[PDB]
């Protein structure tokens, strides 16, 4: 089997991307957001604290015959940026793009914190990362494409981000129409749960690549390209009037600059990020000061491939028996 979803930027920003996703029987639609760097299948519900919804929409297990209550478990996750939810664990039929998995767990969402509230756009997350990550106890359970896998025609899933439009995640396929030239493979370490990778180096604008080892995650849960303070430094100083903010919170730059491009390697190839695609606008509404989008990951533990980085790419996750990372330019 395959599937195919069209994924789509909820702002003008490109801040994530949402993926409609068919939830029971009959189908409740809800828009997740895909994310390589969890392992939560989670959505806003009936049982979602009223004060924490705000335009979402919900999944009702009631409502669904397929739905069934999986006794015992619950769950509860923090994500990087702060953000949280937690609740209880129905086994549903879940569907994305043509391709479906029976069983699958979905997390009802009893609680939420406000980052998810404010935003009425996202009404759950998908996890993609490996299922050592889910959160559910006292049973882990699997991720979506953990289900799936062995019923795809090939055990991999793409991620093609659009710049300030749609994109595709295709399951169980490999578009050749997708991408230019060829896909260059990279080994992938699952020890952390994540898609984790090790790029050769990086160039700022039309400069020199510079071959260094740059350990990160492929993250399309992750807006922003986060990775250690000498690659920024070196990119922001190409950029005038740009400095690292405190107050703000990270690099920002007059509006005003055309930005350079950021160059990453993937073994021998090379992917080049244009230079808009690193612009996160006013840092709030009529400023000219702008933000950056690629951050400093000093503090994080961990640098972070998001989707400033993705969306510059054609990028096959292969979870073979060996997994690993595909990137091709398109």
């Amino acid at each position: 089997s395959t599937g195919s979803a069209t994924t789509t930027p909820i702002d003008s920003l490109d801040d994530a991307y949402i993926t409609p996703v068919q939830i029971g029987t009959p189908a409740q639609t809800l828009n997740l957001d895909f994310d390589t760097g969890s392992s939560d299948l989670w959505v806003f519900s009936s049982e979602t604290t009223a004060s924490e919804v705000d335009g979402q929409t919900i999944y009702t297990p009631s409502k669904s015959t397929t739905a069934k209550l999986l006794s015992g478990a619950t769950w509860s996750i923090s994500y990087g940026d702060g953000s949280s939810s937690s609740g209880d664990v129905y086994t549903d039929t879940v569907s994305v793009g043509g391709l479906t998995v029976t069983g699958q767990a979905v997390e009802s969402a009893k609680k939420v914190s406000s980052s998810f509230t404010e935003d009425s756009t996202i009404d759950g997350l998908l996890g993609l990362a490996f299922s050592t990550l889910n959160t559910v106890s006292p049973t882990q359970q699997k991720t979506f494409f953990d289900n799936a896998k062995a019923s795809l025609d090939s055990p991999v899933f793409t991620a093609d981000l659009g710049y300030h439009a749609p994109g595709t995640y295709n399951f169980g396929f490999i578009d050749t129409t997708a991408y230019t030239g060829s896909i260059t493979y990279t080994a992938v370490s699952t020890k952390q749960g994540f898609w984790e990778w090790t790029s050769t180096g990086y160039a700022v604008g039309s400069g020199t690549f510079k071959s260094t080892s740059i350990d990160g995650i492929a993250d399309t849960g992750t807006t922003l390209l986060y990775l250690p303070a000498t690659v920024v430094s070196a990119y922001w100083a190409q950029v005038s009037g740009a400095k690292s903010s405190s107050s703000v919170g990270g690099y920002v730059f007059p509006c005003s600059a055309t930005l350079p491009s950021f160059t990453f390697g993937v073994g021998s190839a090379r992917i080049v990020i244009p230079g808009d695609y690193i612009d996160f606008g006013p840092i709030s509404t009529g400023s000219s000061s702008c933000f950056g989008g690629i951050q400093s990951s000093a503090g994080i533990g961990i640098n972070i491939f998001g989707d400033v980085a993705l969306k510059a790419a054609f990028v096959v996750f292969n979870g073979a028996t060996t997994p690993t990372l595909g990137f091709a330019s398109k």
